[PDB]
């Protein structure tokens, strides 16, 4: 239905936000490959979704350059030239900039930025110049938004997808790519990447923090992804889509 | 059926964006009241659209207060309790700052600002504490965002409603209304208000402005609209939706 | 001497932070003259920075358009052109936008918005073109730049006057007027509107508001407005200044 | 002057926008160390300004993790207790995201991100809880707000920077650390990094690129670097500070 005839790329799509975006994302009608590091995952997570025919899981580290041809590669030979890309695989480490340590600080990096640019670098070169309605979703977050003193590289590195994600939209756009690109902002989601903070929810659920009182859930991102991910957003790119209960309109 | 059992007002929805708007309203489910100034007009637009089953027209000027309540009890009897208000009906006036009458000041003051406070406010009144996933969304401009020389009354008006929904939103989600308040902000579009100005399509659509290279088209807004309206967004209040091709990006 | 040979208006200028505003601005070398509706509360503040030969007092309330004309004669007569303008008047409303009253909130937005409209028109027209290195300086807010849910009608002044500065600024800077416009956006200040708001300082200290714990001094504000009316700032037009405690960082 | 007993390391120091930095600092009475790749440069850039008893310079690659802990205790053996981090050195590629390598993407990222965190994370380690009224200013960019098609690598490093610096500026303020940290965004600069491309200072003084039809001087981005770095801006942290010409107001 909405994303008819749609080849999609999800990173991260086996827990959490991404497995929502791939659930939803078949649902109206895309083909997808999920990734993640967990082939034990990522097998039960593609099959709980939908058979071969419109799912498949690639065991890939986003942060892997290589690894990221191989993974077009693959996705071309089951669906066809991919037309969506949605760079959402990323980690986080707790602490402040005073206390990141550089191991932690490039480690971080590597998955949240680097992932986020090979991804995006790929995309365009794969899918520029196809009349595709090809769109590229950039996973940043509020915390590309506004700061949080305890998440100092994580700040940096939504920070950076946030507005390198506008430099490519400007380029696609300028050069008639048919290629978009944007970036959500999640608030806070109950995945586990929360579950396994332990009184995370609980503190994101303060209305100081989240003003309605509690956090999402998946379906939340994904519902904005399928919008941006059909060509019902063909005049969208280089924008901001901020899905997060309130957090920061105060 | 992404808008199954919603009742929508949309102010000034004969024309452009808001007829657009009301047209994919329909589409998916949502009864609607469009309103305007011109009841020629207005009356042959929602046939155009559907039978009163589905679309009346009522006749009314957004700057006027007193009306506001008669347009709730005139939808709600037709169609139930409303629970979208999309605050649309807008005028532009291409004067400086330096250039502005105070009386194009106060004029469009009156249907930018006045209108889409008294919606908003009566939206909260008649739509809170219901149970009916209700949507207030407030249409501002990217010249909510940056300024334009040539239009200083629009700028301030749309940034008024840029920041005057996010009080709305914050207000709604701490006291549990069940009534969200989001911002559409449109770049440049092909309606009317854009039609009736000589040069401004071809002005817009210079890369220097827009970067895609032309305006967009009034469904453009309509299915952000949707998102807007719909349950899909039950965690997005207080923020801004930006459909520009790209123009707030560079 | 920072502001050597300037001419400063200040609106609200008698006490808080346009007190301060102007105190700065006679310690730097500006001829200042104040504004207020309480000729009393006037006089006695004009006297408290210094004599008649650096500052004076007039009466004017913001709103009163016809006024503006004359108190741009007074203080020509009284200090030779105008060069700076700074437009500080302001009131609260302690109101959502559901329980604002239609009288509140044309009686805010005559002072908070209007006022700073005529301010800046008039500015424009008295100052370009004259070699002054003139500078507009729009008093905002954090409130103009995030909600606050019992400030609905302060939200959509403060917003109001962001955008329309920047319309404002890029129409002076575009002609090559020599006139610039900034707007200055404060957090929690110590001042008698806050003073007279029971409560309000040990509720804008918490670190869920304002991380610093504590709320700012009327110097703090008065300094920014010294670099924005000075030469120093011959680059920035258009452009938001906050001070505020780290309020909108979070 | 106005940075009376201030100790300030600067560092890209010895051209351009860090260089007048330096200079304005010197000349309100702080004690300066900026650093350089070029000793031979760099030495001659310090002594233009003045002698060894207010301004050295310290051979150091910001991107040199264990040089920074060396240049803090040469620049404390030199002056005292440094107060004061300028965080300036920074490095552009003229390439989209699309036509980036990965080694012209971490090269730039080591001195435009690297550097920055390195000097973040060490000057809160090193001025906190000394009652020095510590600042960090770090430097960003207009490209730290929008995006340019040939800037990807240097939009993400900017971005980056921006939102980073609200995490430090946070933490910083909840633990009462007098230590405060901003972000500088100067529009176009005629500097060694803008004159050596050729084409730049042309395009970019286009009105459609800065509005008031020029690019601006080393001395702009000085002035509001004294500003951040005195106690006039005791109550600004987490804030972002732009010198553009108008060039994001449109
Ligand atoms: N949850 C929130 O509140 C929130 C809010 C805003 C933004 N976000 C962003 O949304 C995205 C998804 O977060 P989430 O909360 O859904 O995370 P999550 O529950 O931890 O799920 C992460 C997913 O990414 C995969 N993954 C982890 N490291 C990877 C790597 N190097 N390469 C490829 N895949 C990897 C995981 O699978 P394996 O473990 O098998 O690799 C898993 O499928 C992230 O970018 C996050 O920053 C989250
Ligand atoms: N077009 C763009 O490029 C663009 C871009 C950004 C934002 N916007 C915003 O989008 C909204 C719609 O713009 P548009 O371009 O569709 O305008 P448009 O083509 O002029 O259509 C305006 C609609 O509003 C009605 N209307 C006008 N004044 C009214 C009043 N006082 N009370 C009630 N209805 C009124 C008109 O009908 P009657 O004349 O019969 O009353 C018409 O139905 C406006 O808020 C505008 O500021 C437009
Ligand atoms: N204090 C804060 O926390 C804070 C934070 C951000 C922004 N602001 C803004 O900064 C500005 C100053 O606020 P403040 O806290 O210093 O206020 P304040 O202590 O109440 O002082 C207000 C000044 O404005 C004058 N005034 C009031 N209404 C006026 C009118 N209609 N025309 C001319 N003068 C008028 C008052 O004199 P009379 O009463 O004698 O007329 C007084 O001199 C306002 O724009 C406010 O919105 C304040
Ligand atoms: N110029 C503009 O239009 C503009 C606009 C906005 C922002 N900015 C930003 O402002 C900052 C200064 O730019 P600019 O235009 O003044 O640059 P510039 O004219 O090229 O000067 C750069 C300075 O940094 C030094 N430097 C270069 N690489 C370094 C490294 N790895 N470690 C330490 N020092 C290094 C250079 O000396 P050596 O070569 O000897 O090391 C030189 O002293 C940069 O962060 C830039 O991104 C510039
Ligand atoms: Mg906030
Ligand atoms: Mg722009």
């Amino acid at each position: 239905d909405r994303l008819k005839g749609k080849v999609a790329i999800v990173t991260g799509g086996t827990l959490g936000i991404g497995l929502a975006i791939a659930d939803k994302f078949v649902e109206e009608g895309a083909k997808v490959v999920i990734t993640g590091r967990h082939a034990d995952v990522g097998e039960k997570a593609a099959k709980s979704i939908g058979g071969t025919d419109v799912i498949r899981f690639v065991q890939h580290d986003a942060s892997d350059e290589a690894g990221w041809t191989k993974l077009f590669d693959t996705t071309e030979e089951a669906f066809g030239p991919v037309t969506t890309v949605v760079n959402n695989a990323g980690i986080a480490v707790s602490k402040s900039v005073e206390d990141t340590t550089t191991e932690e600080w490039r480690k971080l990096l590597s998955v949240n930025l680097d992932g986020v640019f090979f991804g995006t670098r790929l995309g365009i070169q794969r899918m520029k110049n196809k009349g595709l309605g090809a769109s590229i979703i950039n996973m940043s977050s509020i915390e590309g938004l506004v700061g949080d003193p305890t998440q100092g590289a994580y700040n940096a590195s939504k920070g950076a997808v946030r507005i390198m994600s506008k430099s490519a939209a400007l380029d696609c756009a300028l050069k008639d790519y048919d290629v978009r690109v944007n970036t959500v902002h999640p608030g806070p989601i109950k995945t586990p990447l929360v579950d396994d903070l332990e009184g995370a929810e609980e503190m994101m659920s303060q209305r100081t923090k989240t003003p309605m009182g509690h956090i999402g859930e998946p379906n939340d991102i994904a519902w904005i992804c399928v919008y941006l991910a059909s060509d019902e957003s063909k005049f969208a790119t280089g924008a901001e889509f901020v899905v997060d209960g309130g957090y920061t309109a105060q």
